[PDB]
DNA sequence: TCATCCTG
DNA sequence: CAGGAGAAGC
């Protein structure tokens, strides 16, 4: 799950328990018990996301950062209710109607205000795909800068550090729209080139946002090995790129 | 390499 | 039941 996903869930956990006194906490990891009676009857202010971390802002200045990985889940449910499952559970934020679930996740820890600035991935993302304040034109100048102006693209689109937010299928999927394999860099294209990449940076992360979870958002490549491309019909193909799975057409992207 | 889930 | 599916340690 990636940004768009991420802040997806983020949304829902909101519109579930936000500014609702919790009447119950609970954390599986027992350095975090410590902070059950101490959130009894505090509330949620707002989820915050910063690409894939996500930062629960509690009323008492507390904020329980979690980052889900591969594998970590949250669930949305109605107190008391607990549907089977084989997964392990490991925060519960419960008010009087609803109730939410994190499955599976093992990086939560919980954070004091100066470590909101000063936590080792908090310290070290770039700016966030999904914040309407970032522009096509910040992320231009960001391509060009020297710090990345010289980074192969297989691996800058997953650094967090360049823009937050971006995993596997996002680069999949962005270097596919402007025709581009993983293997440039950004101070070798074109002005229009360099344009195209700036916008689809924040476009197809947003338009996924927007309506994955509903014109709306599909993968051209990403899992569709073996079937023809859409734009030029060539067969897509599955490979690795920067010990990820990579999927891209061999006739439309170079 | 760690970490959890699901698969082939 | 190894081998595949975000990030840091080196
Ligand atoms: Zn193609």
């Amino acid at each position: 799950p990636e940004g768009p996903e991420i802040r997806r869930a983020a949304d829902n956990l909101e519109a579930a328990i936000k500014g609702k006194p919790l009447t119950d906490v609970w954390f599986a990891f027992p350095q975090l018990k410590t902070y059950q009676s101490q959130l009894i009857g505090q509330h949620v202010t707002h989820v915050e996301t910063r690409g894939k971390a996500l930062l629960t802002h509690f009323s008492n200045d507390l904020t329980l950062y979690s980052h889900n990985q591969l594998y970590g889940v949250w669930r949305v449910v109605d107190t008391g209710e607990e549907p089977q499952t084989t997964r392990v559970l490991r925060v519960k934020l419960q008010t009087a109607d609803k109730t939410i679930l994190l499955y599976s996740a093992s990086d939560i820890e919980m954070l004091r205000p100066e470590q909101l600035t000063t936590h080792p991935f908090l310290q070290r993302v770039g700016p966030d795909v999904l914040d309407p304040n970032l522009t096509p034109e910040v992320v231009k100048e960001r391509l060009l800068s020297p710090r990345f102006r010289n980074r192969q693209f297989a691996g800058l689109l997953l650094d967090q550090a360049f823009l937050a937010g971006l995993g596997n299928y996002l680069r999949v999927e962005i270097l596919w729209q402007v025709g581009l394999t993983g293997n440039h860099k950004a101070k070798d294209l074109n002005a229009a080139q360099l344009d195209a990449l700036a916008h689809a940076l924040l476009e197809i992360p947003r338009f996924s946002y927007a309506t994955r979870g509903q014109a709306l958002f599909r993968f051209k490549v990403f899992h569709r090995d073996g079937e023809p491309c859409e734009r030029c019909g060539s067969i897509i193909e599955k490979t690795t790129l920067s010990s990820r799975p990579f999927y891209w057409c061999p006739g439309c992207q170079h």
